[PDB]
C-alpha cells in the first residue's frame, strides 16, 4: 500500500544484514514480525494496534488461548503466535522492560531481544521485521534503546553456530527513529 524506502543496509560479520527502513511493519512481507506488549499480551500503542488490525480478529483467540494454556508472559520472555491477515507469518510477542534507573534495565532489554531471536530461530525463521522498541510506554531513551539492541542482535549472531535468521528490518514510521537507527548501525558490526 504505502511503500517502503531503505535508508541504510548493513551485513553483520558472518552475513546477517540489518535494514533501516521508512514504512509500515504490518505490510513487510517476511517470516515474523516483532509485537511488543506486556504481560496480559495486549494489543495497546501505535504499533500494537495496527499489528490487531492488520492481523484481524483471529489473532485474539488465540492469544487468549496460549494465555490459557502459558500462563501471563513474563517480563524479557517471548511468544510466537500466528500472523493471521499479516502478511508475515508468525508475530513473536516480546514482554519488553520498562526504563528504569539502573544498569539492569538495559540488561533486561538486551535479554528481551536475545529471547526473540533464539525463539525465532527454533522456527527457522529467516527474515524478521522489528519496529522500534522500549521506546513509547517503556520510556527507554531512543539512542541508549537502540544501541542495547543492536548490539544485542550483533552479539547473538556471535554467540550461536548457526542460525536461521539471514535478514532484521527495522522499520520505522518517523524521521526521529531513522536518525537515530541510521546513527548506531554504524556502530554495529
Amino acid at each position: 500500500f504505502q511503500g517502503f524506502t531503505i535508508l541504510s543496509k548493513k551485513t553483520l560479520h558472518l552475513g546477517q544484514t540489518l535494514y533501516v527502513v521508512n514504512g509500515d511493519l504490518t505490510e513487510v512481507r517476511c517470516d515474523a514480525v516483532v509485537h511488543p506488549t506486556n504481560g496480559t499480551m495486549s494489543f495497546a500503542g501505535q504499533v500494537g494496534g495496527a499489528i490487531r488490525a492488520a492481523a484481524g480478529a483471529g489473532v485474539d483467540a488465540e492469544v487468549n488461548s496460549y494465555m490459557s494454556e502459558h500462563s501471563q508472559l513474563q517480563v524479557t520472555k517471548a511468544a510466537i503466535t500466528s500472523g493471521h491477515n499479516l502478511p508475515s507469518k508468525w508475530i513473536v510477542h516480546v514482554h519488553s522492560p520498562n526504563y528504569s534507573n539502573a544498569a539492569t534495565a538495559t540488561d533486561a532489554l538486551t535479554q528481551t531481544i536475545r529471547n526473540a531471536l533464539t525463539l525465532a530461530d527454533t522456527k527457522s525463521i529467516k527474515t524478521i521485521a522489528f519496529p522500534s522498541i522500549g521506546s513509547g510506554n517503556n520510556h527507554f531513551p531512543k539512542h541508549i534503546a537502540a544501541q542495547t539492541i543492536l548490539q544485542a542482535i550483533s552479539a547473538y549472531f556471535m554467540s550461536i553456530m548457526s542460525s536461521s535468521i539471514k535478514e532484521v528490518y527495522f522499520v520505522l514510521f518517523d524521521q526521529e527513529s531513522i536518525n537515530v537507527y541510521n546513527a548506531e548501525l554504524i556502530n554495529t558490526n
